[PDB]
């Protein structure tokens, strides 16, 4: 047991992927782990999709891992428009001025190229309600694409729903990939299966709430950030 | 994806039918997209009707767009009078003398083709509590009459709400009209299936208040108005 | 359109019954029309009955209106009373003298035909806390004696309340009457199912407040009113 | 109505029992009538009590009439050394001197049966803080001792002061005695309650204000007294 | 009630212990009653203490009256200074020559003994900010030292003092001894526990003037006095 | 009888191993006595491994029993983890720098002697669907190893639960070991088989409520106890 427990205590990973933005999340957490379901929840516009781009940005750019991204409501277009703005603390969709700008300026091609041209993101849409069509391409996603994340944008709260997210934690579970998935509220298997829940709340002050963290046990509100509608980036706040 | 997102941007119309009169407004929305439900708020009296009317005839009159007005409550009669005497910056429901005057001077005549002449406007009343009624004539009036923005004047606070909205966020998003719709605060899908919320709050100083934009996300208040009980028209406010 | 304008442009009663005594009142009201509900309140003692029994006597005195007087407190004679003295500029209920002397002297018989002679005003009393029996007497008061105005003093401030408030607007609406309803300040339906709301304050110089007018929408103060403590009469001031 | 107003207008007691001292009291309140609640107020020591004292010296002795006084605070020896000075123009208490050489003089005796001799006035103490208690002393110096006024000294500025005011209004109104009530100004059904309160105010000139009457509606101030320190009576003022 | 009022009339103090010094005083007050509270005040170094000492002295040497003076701020010895200066009509404190000769010369012994030979004055100091502490002392200088007057000396202007002026009132009032506080002005219950208010003013021609007096009412300036700088008493003044 | 009884009074074990961490528990329990089976429960990541963890300390470090630890889902390594943070007052698995720090320390062998070195705790994994598997290893935890607890983690809510169950207390009534099995609920013989019953409920402050204790029947909350995200203890919490 001696060596038993050494060997154990020099190969244990405590810290995950660490969060960015939020001055205590990390704290409460210690960062997304591999093999873990991230759940991040809250209200209809409240600003989930905004935070989780802003980690797989930094994730995918300042971590070097690779992040695969399966969106089941917009397209690629419109999550490489957003990815692509966020990199350039510009908004896009908030400026046909910009858009039309940046094209004729070369520019558009040069950030393209600044965030795309490696092979750091992948973004996938097109996702009918089978969930073993989806997994299959989660599964290329991590397998094939190698991808170290996968964002999963995003699902409506049983059968399905508790059946996808039993298939999505044996996923996570079994290959070590880091899965965060975004879900409304307006569940079961929801609260059970994740890992970890986080849920932001607003009245650009949000505040983030660990609403559950297995592996710590933390929970509580992690601290609040503020939503900086020029950059359309969620800043840390002094409040 | 490159050229996929090139296309994208350069296709992408943000800023929609811009609004007149509350410097602020545009700010926070970008104005009026088609597809979009823009609802309008406030309590009974506060001045719904007169905000909407004015953004009617600009978007008619200066932005060469065909607007139809369904009105549930008040007639035809009553709308065109309000319309005719806003064009002419004159409040005809408050002075009989100036009515009895624009018949023999024949001003009434030279305003109303002034006003109606083209085909640019079509006001329609005559709105039981039949939704499916209701949507065929908005549908008319989208198809047969083209019109690019309705204005549904009015409703109030939820089966038959909620199918109603459902079923109006529906049209509005298959043909692409803009619909605006008038609603009594004295509720569920309203805030839900509305894409921009538009509050009006006094005490002629009127705050505009932006409860909800989808498309921006900026909420808060946009603006003051004033306005004026002589010409009846909702003025910027140095406020 | 045109024609269903031109008919309703010329067939539109703006201006309703002229109020008096205060100049501002019919600025921001356009007067009395058929059909709406005056709300006329203040705190206890502070002068509606006075400020209503004088629009009374001059809406059937000058105005050639038949007005109807519905009391739920005072006694028809004390109404009597107001109202003769009134007319003849004296306070009768102040002076047993001049009341003495007025019955000798003839001149309560010749002042009584000069006020009631014609069958232009019609006091009731006798008004139990039942709606039912008031709408009755009240639709009468219309129908059979054909008043153009009824007075309803007075109302203390919610079913009861709302069921009465809602009735008597619907009354008012479907006749045609002027319904002016006096009530004390020490709501609801009140604010709501009320076509005018004026209110009198003070500390004889009374601010005559328009707390909400629906045909105009113009509130604000109108203007100020002195007492004539010898008199009885709401004078115009000119503060 | 003719003759049912003209009853009405010959048995209408408008001028009630007349205050005396102050040119000018009668003129804006016409007199205490009976039914009604007299409040008498000012700060402590600004000379409540000699004021209604007075009041009850001359009613009872001029008018005719009978009045009983309840004292909560002092006793009854103390009220009748008061009202004895006060009908022979002395201050008793400022004198040991005058108070001995009464004794023996016989004067006492003689003026004792002077001003009590006759069943006029009515002086009870010995008022615990019970209402109900008192109401049925109130009650049979009404019904038991005929008297016409009450004057109750005294009470401090809400349950027990409600109640106990709505059942001294309602005592007042349905026996139709005058009942004047002292109260310290150091409020709600006070004010309702009361139909004319009169305050007094000084810095010996004292300024007399009609803070109410309701039978008149004049108000204002009345006049100025000025305190004799000599006799203890309060004087007209010529100010 | 007649015999009642008889032993009332022939057993009433009201004419309490008289004061020295200004003519006038006493004709406003009629003098110090036992249950008052006498309240001396006016600018600091203006003249409180030798005035309240001067009576005080007065009081316990000609009016045979024991006397407990309390000092919060000055020593025993300190007062006895001016007690026995005063005595002697000279100023101890502001002769180092005569303090040193009057102890050998024999005569400080001797004045000592003639002033507190017996057991008439009572002089306590150290005097903490507890009320209770201060109340026992009193009582005990009542009851114990069977002092008829304390001077409490002094008192600087709400907690604190409105409940320490409300013990010192009851003190007052149950036991039947005279207080007199001295107060500083630089309030509340200062003025309305206090049955009699003196000020003095000054710019050694001091006003005093009587600014309430309950037992009397007599307010008003009660005359001037004339500090004599060598023989430290307050004289008379012919002003 | 009497001897008989006499005896058996005094040889009766009524108070057994006391509970640490919550002030309340021995007094509704007694302690857990041997022969008994303990059923600790609440819902996931609630706390009952923590607690019981903490129980197995101190019972075998302070109360020096042996105590045997089966563990069906987590691994020896990571029990003994959790046992060594906990005797240590630290949270090894949230932080890989501590974990890192105590190899090279040498303070991790030191850690590991100081709780392991003696034959004190005896913990087990790897333990398939087999009950007598199981129980086969439970027994010789108890006839081999000597323990005089041993802790069953964990179970989850019927034959194989009701046969195990029913083993279980068998094993547990036949050999006198103190049994302690923790439970997830998200039963049967669960409550029947149990002899006392801890349910641990959540929103750090836990409460820790006996919702069964055979021997002394006495039920309800306990007390409250609050988690040390520091050092991963329960303490007694002042609720
Ligand atoms: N009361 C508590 N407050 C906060 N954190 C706690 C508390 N109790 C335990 N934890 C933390 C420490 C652990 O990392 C995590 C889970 O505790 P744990 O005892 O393993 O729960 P559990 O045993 O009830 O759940 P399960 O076996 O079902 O996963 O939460
Ligand atoms: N905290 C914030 N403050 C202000 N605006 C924000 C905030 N977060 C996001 N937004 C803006 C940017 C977007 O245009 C819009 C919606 O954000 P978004 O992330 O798409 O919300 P969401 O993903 O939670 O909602 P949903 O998927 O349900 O429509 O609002
Ligand atoms: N801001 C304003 N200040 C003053 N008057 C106003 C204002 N807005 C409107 N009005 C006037 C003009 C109209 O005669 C009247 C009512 O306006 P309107 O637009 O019809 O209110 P609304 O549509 O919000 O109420 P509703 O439909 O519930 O009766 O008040
Ligand atoms: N503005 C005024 N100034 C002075 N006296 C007035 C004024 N208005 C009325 N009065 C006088 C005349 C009446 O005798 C008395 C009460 O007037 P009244 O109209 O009966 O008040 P009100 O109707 O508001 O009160 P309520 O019904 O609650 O008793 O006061
Ligand atoms: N009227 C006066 N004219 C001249 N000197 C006076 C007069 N009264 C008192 N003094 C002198 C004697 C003392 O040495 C000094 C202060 O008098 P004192 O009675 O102690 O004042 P005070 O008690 O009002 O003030 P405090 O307590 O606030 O210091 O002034
Ligand atoms: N106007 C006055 N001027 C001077 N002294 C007056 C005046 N009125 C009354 N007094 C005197 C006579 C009394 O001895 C004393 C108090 O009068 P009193 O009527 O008892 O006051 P009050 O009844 O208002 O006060 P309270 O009941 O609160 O003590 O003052």
């Amino acid at each position: 047991m001696r060596e038993r427990i050494r060997e154990h205590l020099s190969s244990e990973e405590s810290v995950g992927l660490l969060f960015s933005g939020c001055t205590g999340i990390n704290d409460k957490t210690l960062g997304a782990r591999g093999g873990e379901v991230i759940m991040v929840t809250s209200g209809s516009g409240m600003g989930k999709s905004t935070f989780v781009r802003q980690q797989a940005l930094q994730w995918g750019t300042a971590m070097g891992k690779k992040v695969g991204l399966a969106m089941l409501e917009e397209s690629v277009e419109e999550t490489a428009e957003d990815l692509i703005g966020l990199h350039n603390r510009v908004r896009l969709r908030q400026s046909d001025s910009l858009k039309r700008e940046i094209i004729e300026n070369g520019k558009f091609d040069q950030w393209f190229d600044e965030l795309f041209g490696n092979d750091t993101f992948h973004l996938y849409d097109s996702f009918e309600a089978e969930t073993d069509r989806l997994l299959a391409k989660l599964a290329y996603m991590r397998s094939g694409l190698g991808c170290d994340v996968i964002i999963l944008d995003h699902i409506s709260i049983r059968k399905m729903i508790d059946n996808l997210m039993t298939k999505l934690k044996g996923f996570a579970k079994s290959t070590g990939v880091v899965l965060v998935v975004i879900c409304h509220l307006k569940s079961g298997a929801l609260r059970q299966l994740s890992d970890t829940i986080i849920a932001l709340e607003r009245n650009n002050l949000v505040l983030v709430r660990i609403l559950k963290c297995r592996f710590t046990g933390d929970t509580g509100i992690a601290g609040y950030m503020e939503y900086n509608k020029e950059t359309g980036w969620l800043e840390p706040s002094s409040y």
